[PDB]
């Protein structure tokens, strides 16, 4: 659990990053893969599953590959009836049986069980985000979700999703904020917080940034606290 609030020389500076903030706006704006009762069908390396998950949109997908930290996590998510939630990355994406192309998608983390996660009543305790400008608390906003105990990475999708729209947290070319970072605290105290601005440097990889979320995190949707701190450019 609980790991410490981001020292000042830590956070990544959108200002140090030089490719197109917009790589970074597509993982995040009306960006996500959905599953709701899946159960893996396949795995390319020991810690990941493939689902048979087909874009329920535009097909751009019929499989998606989520990994997850390792394989002891993969081996208890097997064989089980799944909702998935996550953002993918098409770029430097997988290659699995060589017996059988368009609709081949990857993630990671975003598994949650079935049974007995969801709430007798709709959309619960719809999650409230504090939001800090420069110190300041300046909006809050709900998102919502309807697993009792959901991944952290729906929380943050959700969250930057509305950012985006709303306080134009990533443009196309760079972005209004220097720094970012979401902060879950979880009713027990225990603290972790992820970056929102990409590494130093031209391109962004995005299945490096997405890296994150292999952990599998989950919170409980009634109890957790959200709070994302960002910071202006100056002019
Ligand atoms: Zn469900």
């Amino acid at each position: 659990e609980s790991q410490p609030d981001p020292t000042p020389d830590e956070l990544h500076k959108s200002s140090e990053f030089t490719g197109t903030m917009g790589n970074m706006k597509y993982l995040y704006d009306d960006h996500y893969v959905s599953a709701t009762k899946v159960m893996s069908v396949d795995k390319f390396l020991a810690h990941d599953l493939i689902y048979n998950i087909s874009d329920k949109k535009l097909k751009n997908y019929d499989k998606v590959k989520t990994e997850l930290l390792n394989e002891d996590l993969a081996k208890k998510y097997k064989d089980e009836v799944v909702d998935v939630y996550g953002s993918n990355y098409y770029v430097n994406c997988y290659f699995s049986s060589k017996d059988n192309t368009g609709g081949k998608t990857c993630m990671y983390g975003g598994i949650t069980k079935h049974e007995g996660n969801h709430f007798d009543n709709g959309n619960l305790q719809n999650v409230l985000i504090r939001v800090y400008e420069n110190k300041r608390n300046t909006i809050s906003f709900e998102v919502q979700t309807d697993k009792k105990s959901v991944t952290a990475q729906e929380l943050d999708i959700k969250a930057r999703n509305f950012l985006i729209n709303k306080k134009n947290l990533y443009e196309f070319n760079s972005s209004p904020y220097e720094t970012g970072y979401i902060k879950f605290i979880e009713n027990n105290g225990n603290t972790f917080w992820y970056d929102m601005m990409p590494a130093p440097g031209d391109k962004f990889d995005q299945s490096k940034y997405l890296m994150m979320y292999n952990d599998n995190k989950t919170v409980d949707s009634k109890s957790v606290k959200i709070e994302v701190h960002l910071t202006t450019k100056n002019g």
